[PDB]
C-alpha cells in the first residue's frame, strides 16, 4: 500500500538538499516522475508517526513545492534500513537506499 503524494503533474519544483553542500531540483516531467516512483515504493506500515520530524541527526532536506503548497520531508538510515518521515503515516519501512536511485 503506497504513500499519497500529490500528483506528478502539479509538482512545481522539487528540491533535495543532500546529506552533503549539494542540491539537485527536480523540475522535469522525468525528474519528478523518478522520485515518486521510489518514493511509492515503501510501507509507511499501520504504526502511528506521532511524530514531525526524524531521530536521525545526518539526513536530507526535501520540499515537494506543489500548487504552491508543499509536502516538507526528510530520509535516512537506521539500524541497516532507511525510513521516509511524515505526519501520522511517516514510517516508510524500505530495504533499499534513496540517493542511489535517483
Amino acid at each position: 500500500g503506497s504513500p499519497i503524494l500529490p500528483k506528478a503533474e502539479n509538482v512545481d519544483s522539487i528540491c533535495i538538499d543532500f546529506t552533503n553542500s549539494i542540491q539537485k531540483i527536480y523540475d522535469d516531467s522525468e525528474s519528478i516522475q523518478k522520485i515518486l516512483s521510489e518514493i511509492a515504493t515503501g510501507k509507511r506500515t499501520e504504526k502511528q508517526s506521532i511524530q514531525d520530524y526524524p531521530s536521525a541527526e545526518e539526513y536530507g532536506t526535501i520540499n515537494i513545492e506543489n500548487n504552491g503548497g508543499m509536502t516538507t520531508m526528510f530520509y535516512y538510515e537506521e539500524n541497516g534500513k532507511y525510513y521516509i518521515e511524515c505526519p501520522y503515516k511517516g514510517i516508510y519501512e524500505i530495504e533499499n537506499n534513496f540517493e542511489d536511485m535517483i
